[PDB]
């Protein structure tokens, strides 16, 4: 029993972290096979940040201008190319610690773990969610760029995020491992405001199921609702609309607890309308939305 | 910016996890040098749990009765001894992945990361605190016993906890790596009720400093207090008494933000008396107490 915000074990990703320096800018890189992936803004100088022309800035850079260090040993760069907002630095050595891996582009609401690094060294690991406005609420300081987000299926690490920047509001923006940003953000020091950070409704429902499985049942009401009635309340509270795909995804949680998904929606509706009244659910005073239905099943079943 | 509940990178501990089986009971073991540490209740059968005499049960066990598996390869057990509530299984092979390590016994309020394992394989990592009643609120299912808690100082892993059991209330109990339980708990299936789970006041204050550093300042009031006045309010709200040692420990956070520790105590006092009024601090609707002042400094400075 007990339910925690849990990240994947980070060892497989720790063995991929390298330090990338270009000029006087140092950030993190991800070393998979003989390629090191890093944010292309590693080539930007103090002020280039305002309006960078990456193709132009890259012309003044050769293989020898990218310094890659793995541990305390230097890697030889034999090629470099820009793919969208990431630089791919071909090195002469395949990473001996390369795990089985995939590059995936996740949808909003999906969770992943982040291994926060500085100077190619890991400092910590935490669990995140891709917000519905395509930002992430991470914990990233200067030099954390190039830190990655990932999920693990047994022995296969699926990399889904690479950190690039912090918006003026303190929220974070980044790309998938093909260099495409999540959302409308650009790697440029300009006014970029995020959209509405709505609550991931399917995730809140999964976490309410986790609470029931763990003995926290006080919020269970005597009511039911429909997807249409529930969604009218959800829109009012800045919650994402719930679809029949979400109801289907919650099916195993509904089966395990005997609580129909629409009954849990009605309980959530009452929590939104009445508040918590100073009560807590799984040690939290607000409705948690950074656990997917898959995360609830995984944690509640002990998937290794 | 951003402040997250962050665990230490788990790779160094992942390389120590093994599976230990005795009879029909399988749990996790920690392999450091040529010794495997595991809960001594691995020798208990279905029902022994009620009133086990470990010395007596151990007489019926030889080296060959402890099956240790690291990855998918078997380790040879050449010795076994009981130290308090842990079994130390001497194996013929030193763990090639042994990191620099220490065994430390932590005090209540101290935080650590837990690498939750099943069948010697890691499933997830999360950040915990040793509660003032010597329990931990973890996420542990059947088979998680032998999973460890740890802190990391650069390259030295300090192991502080080993999971042993779940109390009837769903909270967790375990030992340090010398087999001594934290608190009054025993490895026996009996009525063991935990004491008052008070709030770790120094940790709440550290987290209020983290919130100020991260832009969440709405709770900052125009008041100050004394340690004696503050403690009268703290006792009333089931908060741990704050000492001059705690004020000293928060000194760097006070210096960085320019907010005197007693002024932050007065702000905390008003939050206790007035409530949050539907507001949030660092995305939380309650006062977080599982970040030590050291954790706040580490995360806010980027210690690797
Ligand atoms: C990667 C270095 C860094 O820390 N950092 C940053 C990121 C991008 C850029 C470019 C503008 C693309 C050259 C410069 C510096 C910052 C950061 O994002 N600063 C603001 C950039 C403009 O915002 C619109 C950083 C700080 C904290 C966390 N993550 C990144
Ligand atoms: C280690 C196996 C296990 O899952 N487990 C457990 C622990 C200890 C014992 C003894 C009674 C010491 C033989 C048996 C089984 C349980 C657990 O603690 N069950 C209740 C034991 C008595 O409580 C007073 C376990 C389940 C979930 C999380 N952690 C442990």
């Amino acid at each position: 029993s007990g339910f925690r915000k849990m990240a994947f074990p980070s060892g497989k990703v720790e063995g991929c972290m390298v330090q990338v320096t270009c000029g006087t800018t140092t950030l993190n890189g991800l070393w998979l096979d003989d390629v090191v992936y890093c944010p292309r803004h590693v080539i930007c100088t103090s002020e280039d940040m305002l309006n960078p022309n990456y193709e132009d800035l890259l012309i003044r850079k050769s293989n020898h201008n990218f310094l890659v260090q793995a541990g305390n040993v230097q890697l030889r760069v034999i090629g470099h190319s820009m793919q969208n907002c990431v630089l791919k630095l071909k090195v002469d050595t395949a990473n001996p610690k390369t795990p089985k891996y995939k590059f995936v582009r996740i949808q909003p609401g999906q969770t992943f773990s982040v291994l926060a690094c500085y100077n190619g060294s890991p400092s910590g690991v935490y669990q995140c969610a891709m917000r519905p406005n395509f930002t992430i609420k991470g914990s990233f300081l200067n030099g954390s760029c190039g830190s990655v987000g990932f999920n693990i299926d047994y022995d296969c690490v699926s990399f889904c995020y690479m950190h690039h920047m912090e918006l003026p509001t303190g929220v974070h923006a980044g790309t998938d491992l093909e260099g495409n940003f999540y959302g409308p953000f650009v790697d440029r020091q300009t006014a970029q405001a995020a959209g509405t950070d709505t609550t991931i409704t399917v995730n809140v429902l999964a976490w309410l199921y986790a609470a029931v499985i763990n003995g926290d049942r006080w919020f269970l009401n005597r009511f039911t609702t429909t997807l249409n009635d529930f969604n009218l309340v959800a829109m009012k509270y800045n919650y994402e609309p719930l679809t029949q795909d979400h109801v289907d995804i919650l099916g195993p949680l509904s089966a395990q607890t005997g609580i129909a998904v629409l009954d849990m929606c009605a309980s959530l509706k009452e929590l939104l309308q009445n508040g918590m009244n100073g009560r807590t659910i799984l040690g939290s005073a607000l409705l948690e939305d950074e656990f997917t239905p898959f995360d609830v099943v995984r944690q509640c079943s002990g998937v290794t």
